[PDB]
């Protein structure tokens, strides 16, 4: 039911001149692309990989710009939603795709929205884990936004280059330990992370397995994070105001391709709520609820994941 | 249209502890497997990635075990068909194909008749380029058959490990422009290697380009030979008394998958006629002739082995 990393096909495809997407592979079939999302991995997706190709798809498993075995260039404004967005799609032209399904969670749903937005064409299909389309604002900015909800109040955190970083390599095993847990078995806040100073400033120096990992899938991603660190990850944080200004140039269209919301019933953050108008601008939409569901969906409900995605993928 | 290797998907398959496979691989649609022949290239394919992804197929085109960025062990014995096979079943199973067509060219042509023999569940076609199947001859040992077909003379060259390595690789440049030519600019022959001394012991130093190939694309395989050199690649040769024996296990079976044979007018060495009889045997052959094309067929008359392919496939 999981992915031995050594028993993968690996793949990589260089978009531009300094800059290579890592993937793994599996199956055959349609072509599927899972996008993870932060702080995470193609491995998030261990549980998913196996199974959509066994229902027969073509899974690829992205390593996402800054991770793993994907470039991870310093500069911050290789991470806005545009480029990131472009490289995609050179990714399918390179691998001889004229379209993919587009499957995301996290800050991979929120890039899997704007492919399906900006290049439908492109997107067979797209699904979205966790992360609401919500059309671009354009009298309010991010900043604005931040301030009319409070528990997005760690953004403001992970603004400044080199603060969250230090934190987050400071103690990889415990960083991963601290964040990768079921909803009941949180040690963090979220609500003022900024005055506190850091999100492990009064977490357990050792905190204890979650029952949702094993000490060996959480070396798996420290292992990971030793190649290039957390600023490549935390830069899709830092184009806040270009990822505004060139999601308003949608103007008002719609996406008019098969579309699937899955809502986790426990993630504090993304809420089931924040989707709850989608339809409006989705006319297509199918929509997936898992209950008893944290942030870390693949991980944490693998099974009710795995049976929502292939039952939309088989229809539509 | 042709391939440019950076444009390409690079895969890497871990089939066992020393050995990864690497391909390239383009498009969507069933898998198709492209399996080059000595002395050659995943690029030895060029001309056909483009066209047969284009007519609606996955293709995936090997660096064969020894090659390019394929693992290239000294030992002669990882290069027995046996061997080469189970490999290439290994391959499909990392990347979850429980099928796929084998196109193969040479001694790929030779493999994925083996695969198909040894392996038929995994081949849901065959094709060969040049390369005819002829049953194992247990009453004669592949020596004998040498001594009886003067023509392979140049494979008693290839025997003793070091000797026609130190040739080739003398002049890498030089080496691939006396072989890659159309049949009419040849300028070595294969009649008495082994008392004249070598391959190329009376052929020009400075040798012209054939009108086959540009100076990129011998400059290509130039850089590749330069990572493992020719011993791998030789060692296909070195396992005669081995492929025969294992050959000779197959003798009762017969190959009901769709089949496509492929011959070339002025190859000289795997003449036409030595695929004259494969009927006998495979009496749902399907067949393909090229007229003025020489030994290095896809390179020669890529046009027509486009068409032959495609139209194959498509059908059957
Ligand atoms: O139009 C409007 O009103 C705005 C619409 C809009 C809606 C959604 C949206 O979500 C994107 C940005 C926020 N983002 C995260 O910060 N994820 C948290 C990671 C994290 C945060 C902090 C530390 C580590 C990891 C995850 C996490 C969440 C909950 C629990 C654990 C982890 C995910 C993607 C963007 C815009
Ligand atoms: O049962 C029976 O009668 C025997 C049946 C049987 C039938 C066929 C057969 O072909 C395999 C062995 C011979 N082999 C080559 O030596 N290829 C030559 C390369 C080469 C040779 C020498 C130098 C460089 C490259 C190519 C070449 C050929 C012609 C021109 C240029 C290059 C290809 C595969 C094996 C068994």
């Amino acid at each position: 039911t999981s992915c031995n990393p050594s028993d993968m096909s690996h793949g990589y495809v260089t978009v531009k001149p300094r800059v290579r997407l890592h993937f793994v592979e599996l199956g055959s079939g349609p072509a599927v692309c899972l996008c993870h999302g932060f702080p995470e991995s193609w491995y998030s997706w261990r549980y998913q990989i196996p199974a959509l190709a066994q229902a027969g798809y073509r899974v690829l498993a992205m390593d996402m710009k800054g991770y793993g075995e994907s470039s991870a260039p310093p500069e911050i404004e290789e991470y806005c939603m545009e480029v990131l967005c472009k490289e995609m799609v050179t990714f399918l032209d390179k691998l001889g795709l004229s379209q993919a399904v587009f499957i995301g969670h996290d800050w991979g749903g929120m890039l899997v929205w704007y492919m399906a937005l900006f290049y439908p064409e492109r997107v067979r299909a797209v699904a979205s884990l966790n992360t609401p389309f919500i059309p671009a604002n354009p009298n309010m900015s991010p900043l604005e936004s931040i301030k009319a909800n409070p528990v997005f109040d760690y953004q403001l955190y992970f603004q400044e280059p080199g603060v969250a970083e230090a934190e987050l390599e400071q103690n990889l095993s415990r960083t991963f330990k601290s964040l990768f847990r079921a909803s009941d078995e949180s040690v963090l806040s979220m609500h003022k992370v900024c005055e506190a100073g850091g999100l492990f400033v009064n977490s357990p120096e050792e905190p204890s397995l979650s029952r949702m990992v094993t000490e060996e899938e959480i070396q798996f991603y420290v292992q990971q994070f030793k190649k290039s660190g957390f600023r490549g990850p935390l830069n899709w944080y830092r184009n806040m105001e270009r990822n505004w200004k060139w999601a308003c140039k949608s103007l008002g269209r719609k996406i008019l391709i098969p579309a699937l919301m899955v809502t986790a019933e426990k993630d504090f953050v993304l809420v089931p709520q924040m989707s709850q108008h989608m339809e409006d601008w989705i006319p297509h939409l199918k929509r997936g609820h898992i209950e008893d569901c944290g942030h870390w969906t693949q991980m944490d409900k693998p099974t009710e994941v795995n049976q929502i995605l292939i039952k939309w993928l088989d229809s539509d």
